[PDB]
């Protein structure tokens, strides 16, 4: 089970699915590491871990299109099963989804659909939520960005500062993410007609509950 | 594209599997290493390489039906898609070469079928051969030891010593077997009525040639 990872910044995420390849709780190996950022501190995680790395910068590329046929070239070369993304902070193209259908996956710090976009957890604070949380989901090229496929829930305290909104929706990314991983490196979660599939159950748009 | 290496002794075969899946030139990883021997440098080799490793001493079971219960249990816990024997000295029973089918692979020091029991260098002296090799194949329980996919030829010197018969097949060795898990690795390599098929191909009694 091949598993290739693309991030942006501090790599807490890699981490966890790094840590659970290792200790076998995910039944396969992070081949290699992309960031499109050249000081992400995951960079070094996956040095540490002797994980091959690779690094796009943008502004590097004479386009758009550039980037992303360098970037599907790369991932390609080590012939992933699935394709994760965690902590990457750039616009995928609808052509570097659809290459990667129901093979790329994704974090968000939403209740997916809520707050698709950035700085969510500070929406969360403004609109006074009561709860928040984090979504896991594959990436598709549909309305949607793709079925849900588990969300932890989180709860919101007045005077939240931002933190522990932040590190505690954090804290529930590093449980759900490898777990997911690991159901579809067991061959127990596949994507079909724009839907997550657990065990031949067809899932929920809040994804397993 | 998991992979789980078995070995008994030096582990200078495992090693190359480990450097070919570190340079990417086979698109997996080696999930964990099994030494029937306590004292195999192998098992340094892996947890160097950051690879889990097991020990299974025989002397360390009731019976010989026990200890291969332990080792199917513990190598099916990393869901390989091919377990490589790389100097693994121990006669597998009939039921675990049937549980790994096409997913096993061997290599062994003699151009089979030929010498294909111990000492096999020594024996190509005696006999005074002009040239000897090693042998990468399927393993299966069928009258032969199932097909051979690649193998590689040494010439024998005169005065040989016993060494570079040796050394000299060991270095084939390392060249043919991560080429041939490579194509596994690939799928262009497949097992079908007890013979090797290389992208299609049904493979000759010597491998491809």
């Amino acid at each position: 089970m091949n598993i290739v990872v693309l991030i942006s910044g501090n790599g807490s995420n890699l981490q966890a699915i790094i840590d659970a390849c290792k200790t076998n709780k995910i039944k396969g190996t992070v081949r290699a590491v992309f960031s499109n950022k050249a000081d992400a501190f995951g960079l070094e995680r996956a040095r540490q871990a002797g994980i091959a790395t690779h690094t796009l910068i943008a502004s590097a590329f004479d386009s758009r299109e550039a980037y992303d046929r360098a970037l599907i070239h790369e991932i390609d070369m080590y012939a992933p099963d699935v394709v994760v993304l965690a902590g990457f902070m750039r616009i995928l193209s609808p052509a570097f989804v659809s290459h990667y259908a129901g093979r790329l996956l994704n974090i968000h710090p939403s209740l997916l659909p809520k707050y698709p976009g950035l700085h969510t957890h500070r929406q969360a604070l403004e609109n006074g939520d009561e709860e928040h949380g984090t979504s896991v989901h594959f990436v598709t090229d549909e309305l949607d960005g793709g079925p849900v496929i588990l969300q932890a829930k989180v709860p919101v305290f007045a005077g939240d500062s931002e933190d522990d909104i932040t590190a505690r929706v954090q804290t529930q990314e590093h449980a759900i993410y490898p777990l997911v991983i690991s159901w579809f490196a067991d061959g127990r979660l596949k994507m079909h007609e724009n839907a997550a599939w657990l065990d031949g159950q067809r899932l929920p748009p809040q994804g397993y509950a």
